[PDB]
């Protein structure tokens, strides 16, 4: 009943599969849009490294504190550094999850079954040991709070300030009405976005399927003749793909002055 053996093999699992995407991250590699999506987002880098490999130092490290044998400081901080990880490790989830459900409208297996695998670390850890109340109740909203508040703020210093050609072309480009048309599902879509920053709220924009994967298109682009995504229609003219800034300061006549 009370077992830290459970929490080794859950722990196991969850350092092998949050080490395969860091392993999949820095070989450049694709693991298994969907995946595609999430996985090449902002938000997969914490810290300029790989955001598994965060994963990576939590799931080995519940996985150290259960491996260890009762040394020094084990006995003593073993279950109350249990709970502090753990906690920090199913806040840091629920902002994955929150992300997931809410801002990327979209869903990746492997970072489903990493929350799965961390509450089923919660519930282990929680049913693991005897504490006798409110101080657990307590200690979970202050480890949480302070993570959600470190969580936020890294990511919100995360991404930079649009450049100056980043708000000047997206009001060009809205001015000649350049229209970009793509899906929200669309990884490519993203990496276009991700160019112009919070610039692109300017840039015009036809989502192409606001049902989602593997439903027909909507009209508007089924008019257009858009057969994959992204697609900027500029001009008259149509380029295919993600295109650098300067490429599209080109193709909407954007003066490029450097004189």
């Amino acid at each position: 009943r009370h077992s830290r053996l459970i929490l080794a093999i859950l722990a196991g699992l969850g350092s092998l599969l949050t080490a395969y995407l860091t392993y999949t991250k820095l070989t450049e590699q694709p693991a298994a849009g969907g995946c595609d999506l999430v996985l090449s987002s902002r938000w997969a880098e914490f810290l300029g490294i790989p955001t598994a490999a965060v994963g990576l130092l939590g799931f080995l490290g519940v996985l150290a504190l259960a491996v260890l044998p009762d040394l020094p400081l084990v006995k003593r901080w073993r279950w109350p550094a249990l709970f502090g990880l753990v906690s920090a490790m199913t806040a840091f989830e629920m902002y994955m999850l929150y992300l997931m459900v809410a801002v990327l409208r979209q869903f990746c297996m492997y970072c489903t079954t990493a929350i799965i695998l961390v509450a089923g670390l919660g519930l282990v850890t929680v049913l693991g040991h005897r504490w006798l109340g409110g101080k657990l109740a307590f200690s979970y909203i202050l480890v949480a709070f302070l993570t959600l508040v470190t969580t936020i703020g890294v990511y919100a210093n995360q991404v930079p300030p649009p450049s100056p050609l980043a708000v000047g072309l997206a009001a060009h480009l809205r001015q000649i009405g350049g229209t970009m048309y793509g899906a929200y599902w669309c990884p490519h879509c993203q990496d276009q976005k991700e160019l112009f920053g919070a610039a692109f709220d300017q840039v015009p924009y036809v989502e192409c399927s606001p049902n989602g994967p593997g439903t027909p298109q909507a009209q508007e682009c089924t008019e257009a003749g858009i057969t994959s995504y992204p697609t900027w229609i500029i001009n008259g003219r149509t380029y295919t793909g993600v295109r650098s800034l300067e490429a599209l300061a080109v193709a909407s006549g954007y003066p490029l002055e450097e004189g």
